[PDB]
């Protein structure tokens, strides 16, 4: 089995809209998220993420899903920790590499996100906690996954 490495992806879902990222340098829309760093917990480079990337502060997150990602011709795996929050400090800021934007709940862009969040982030709206695995050749193809519903993450 591959290695992977840890990264975080941050939904900010309030009751009737959620804030996407989209990547200016591109067209997909997208969670606030990186790569964790030496030293931190997976839940502190979510937060450190989403304020680089979006200017948004929170005290805490809630983690609701874990997404392994495999792309063909890659040597590693991406291992996604993913965490929702409701409760916003501050106003989200475009940078030369995101512009963040809301969308209502009944206006998801997933035509322009990730094919894997057509599956995924119908859970994550219930309430659901999720484990998820896609194999990506290139950016538009699955050609394997397996999701989950779990009642601990
Ligand atoms: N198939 C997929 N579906 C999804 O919803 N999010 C994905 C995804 N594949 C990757 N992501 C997310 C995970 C993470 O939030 C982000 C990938 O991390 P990045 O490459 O943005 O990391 P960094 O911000 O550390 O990178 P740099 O800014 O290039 O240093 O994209
Ligand atoms: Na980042
Ligand atoms: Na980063
Ligand atoms: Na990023």
């Amino acid at each position: 089995m591959k290695a992977s490495r840890l990264y975080t992806l941050v939904l900010v879902l309030q009751p009737q809209r959620v804030l996407l990222g989209m990547k200016k340098r591109a067209g997909r829309w997208n969670g606030f998220g990186g790569k964790v760093q030496e030293g931190e917990t997976i839940e502190d480079g979510a937060r450190r993420e989403l304020q680089e990337e979006s200017g948004l502060t929170v005290d805490a997150l809630h983690k609701v899903g874990q997404i392994v990602f495999e792309f063909v011709g890659e040597p590693e795996l991406m291992d996604v920790h993913v965490f929702c929050t409701d409760s916003i400090q501050g106003t989200p800021v475009e940078s030369d590499e995101m512009r963040p934007c809301w969308f209502q709940l009944d206006q998801i862009p997933f035509k322009d996100m990730w094919p894997d969040d057509s599956y995924w982030f119908p859970l994550l709206l219930q309430k659901k906690k999720f484990h998820g695995y896609f194999k990506f050749q290139g950016q538009d193809t699955i050609l394997d996954y397996t999701l989950r519903e779990v009642d601990t993450v």
